[PDB]
């Protein structure tokens, strides 16, 4: 109720769904979950279920920490419906500062070298084999992919990159947005 209303507040025009459909998900997200809270093990299971042609442990868990930097503890409701809509609805210009949290593994506040490599590594377990071999040669590995966007943003080994950094070259550079691409039917699509 005052609950979808703080979801759409936070999706504005990345929403899926009116107040009163966020409503009716939660009064049956209720009856599977009734605390209202679901862990990451559990949000886990949901990311394996439906990408079975992928690995995606690691890809899941790093979208449940997007929002705190903490394996620990559980989502709500809200957290859960924004997860879901940032890993598979909408368009990925609309995402970015999510994105920077994404990559910002430590939760520290900049994004190091070692964090793209992380999140890279993530997201390429979601690309089926098949899929895998029509990427770019300079793209088809999460090192190269890595080094590639790493080298997009005239980074140095040890350099950190800020929010501010982060945002404008994944608005402006096609290129680094194509690669920090988080979204599993996306990045197939594009491959294709
Ligand atoms: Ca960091």
């Amino acid at each position: 109720g005052a609950l979808s209303k703080e979801i759409l507040e936070e999706l504005q025009l990345n929403t899926k769904f009116t107040e009163e459909e966020l409503s009716s998900w939660y009064q049956s997200f209720l009856k599977e979950c009734p605390s209202g809270r679901i862990t990451r093990q559990e949000f886990q299971t949901i990311y394996s279920k439906f990408f079975p042609e992928a690995d995606p442990k690691a890809y899941a868990q790093h979208v449940f920490r997007s929002f705190d930097a903490n394996s620990d503890g559980t989502l709500d409701f809200k957290e859960y419906v924004i997860a879901l809509h940032m890993t598979s609805a909408g368009k990925t210009n609309q995402k970015l500062e999510w994105a920077f949290s994404l990559y910002d593994v430590d939760g520290n506040g900049t994004i190091s070298k070692n964090e793209v490599l992380e999140i890279v590594t993530a997201i390429f377990k979601m690309i089926s084999p098949e899929d895998t071999k029509h990427l770019p040669e300079d793209e088809n590995t999460p090192e190269k992919r890595a080094e590639k966007i790493w080298g997009f943003f005239g980074k140095k080994d040890d350099d950190k990159l800020t929010e501010k950094e982060f945002i404008e070259g994944t608005l402006a550079n096609k290129e680094i947005l194509r690669l920090i691409q988080f979204e599993p039917q996306k990045v197939k699509e594009k491959l294709k």
